[PDB]
């Protein structure tokens, strides 16, 4: 019983954290094979002409206590890429993914390329994280594991005015509308992970949370007019397929615990609590629900 | 900026996971050094539950009685002998992953990060608090056994927990890495429960110059409060008391602030007797109760 919010084990990723230094600023890098992955923002802007005016020994790369040799460097994106004269003996089986908004990977906040915490988090559908960071931490990755496979879907970039964090891809491609120069940057109106919130309440069910069950059903469409009047993502039917295992366990048709929904959304909570929560919880996906009240491992 | 629960990275803890198998019975060990700490429970069969008789039955086992598996080797066990609720295991091969630690035991109110483990396997972390009835709200199934409570001290492990069984309302209990039981329980099949849980109002400060720190100033006040009239109404709302170590140990977050610490109980006080209006502090609508004084000083500095 219990339900938490749960990080994937950051083993396999703390083994290619390391410290990038260029001039003055000092960021993390991820070390994956022979090659420093970190943000191209690391030489601060034409980031080609400064790069091009860049030498590989202007780059000082740390893994824990050994200096590595870079012995090239290249752009993509907005993530630099330092090849090295040593691979990562700590290298995992790896893949670089792009997530969507919704989906949900940990983070591993480090300062000096050491690796300070672990934290679970969703893409927001306003493709912000709301992460916890501090100055220096840029560079840290957000990643998934597949199997015995490192999925990494982030790095840290910068933080926006409201305290919300904006990062890329591994390939550094950006989420969301954000750039990495000093220039003024809001991000949208935030919605609501409508398919974690309904996989929230499963999960509740489960743990023998039940008082928000309810006799009704609704249609997808009228669900989906409830929902976007209370500035939640509609629901598509991948959604209603994905939620599918998770009905079949709790005996609650999706549709059925959309109606639940509906009604928290028109209603409130009426002092009570689901998962010791006063507000519905929506950084937990379907596949995060399966994957804690079934103990599967890495 | 931004708050979160936040877990220790896992690594160090990870590379100390293995699965110890005794008869029927499979759960998780720790492997530091040549010796494995695993619940004592492992020894157990379904006829000695309700009442083991724990020495005499590790007496009846031979080292060939426990399979310890770490990875994909066998480690072979040379020895064994028993701490309080714990079973120790010499085994024939130091674990190559060993970090520096130490076994710690906390009190109620301190948090830790937990490594969820399933046949010496790790498949979650997250972050815990000792509750004052000494029980721990975790997310525990079958086979969870072993896993570890953790805190890490720049470089080095410091072990404080070891799940063994869950309470029928769904709470968690378990020892330190020396087999002590946190709180009044008992590895037996007897009917045992779990007290009334409280509050933890240390936390709960902590957590409040936390949200001031990160700019949410909705819920502050002109007031401020006697230490004893705090406690009166804290009570009043299942709340623990908070002492004069607890005004001592919030000192560097009212200095960091400019908010004294009978200052923000009153806002505390305000917070109980109102509710929350619709509003949130750092994206909750209850107040948290599992970061430490010193785990709000930690994230934000
Ligand atoms: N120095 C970073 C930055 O703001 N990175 C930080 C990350 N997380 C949290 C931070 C909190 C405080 C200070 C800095 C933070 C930066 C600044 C401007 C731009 Cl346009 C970029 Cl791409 C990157
Ligand atoms: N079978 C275990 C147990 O309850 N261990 C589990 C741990 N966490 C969560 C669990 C959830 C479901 C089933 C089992 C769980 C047990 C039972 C009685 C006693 Cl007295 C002891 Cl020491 C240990
Ligand atoms: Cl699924
Ligand atoms: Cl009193």
């Amino acid at each position: 019983s219990g339900f938490r919010k749960m990080a994937f084990p950051s083993g396999k990723v703390e083994g290619c954290m390391v410290q990038v230094t260029c001039g003055t600023t000092t960021l993390n890098g991820l070390w994956l094979d022979d090659v420093v992955y970190c943000p191209r923002h690391v030489i601060c802007p034409n980031y080609e002409d400064l790069l091009i005016r860049k030498s590989n020994h202007n780059f000082l790369v740390q893994a824990g206590n050994v200096q590595l040799r870079v012995i090239g460097h290249s752009m993509q994106n907005c993530v630099l890429k330092l090849k090295v004269d040593t691979a990562n003996p700590k290298t995992p089986k790896y893949k670089f993914v792009r997530i969507q908004p919704g989906q949900t990977f940990s983070v591993l906040a480090c300062y000096n390329g050491s690796p300070s915490g672990v934290y679970q988090c969703a893409m927001r559908p306003n493709f912000t994280i709301k992460g916890s960071f501090l100055n220096g931490s840029c560079g840290s990755v957000g990643f998934n594991i597949d199997y015995d496979c490192v999925s990494f879907c982030y790095m840290h970039h910068m933080e926006l005015p409201t305290g919300v964090h904006a990062g890329t891809d591994l390939e550094g491609n950006f989420y969301g509308p954000f750039v990495d120069r000093q220039t003024a940057q809001a991000a949208g109106t935030d919605t609501t992970i409508t398919v974690n919130v309904l996989a929230w309440l499963y999960a509740a069910v489960i743990n023998g949370d039940r008082w928000f069950l309810n006799r009704f059903t609704t249609t997808l469409n009228d669900f989906n007019l409830v929902a976007m009047k209370y500035n939640y993502e509609p629901l598509t039917q991948d959604h209603v397929d994905i939620l599918g295992p998770l009905s079949a366990q709790t005996g609650i048709a999706v549709l059925d615990m959309c109606a639940s929904l509906k009604e928290l959304l028109q209603n409130g909570m009426n002092g009570r609590t689901i998962l010791g929560s006063a507000l519905l919880e929506d950084e937990f996906t379907p596949f995060d629900v399966v994957r804690q009240c079934s103990g599967v491992t890495f």
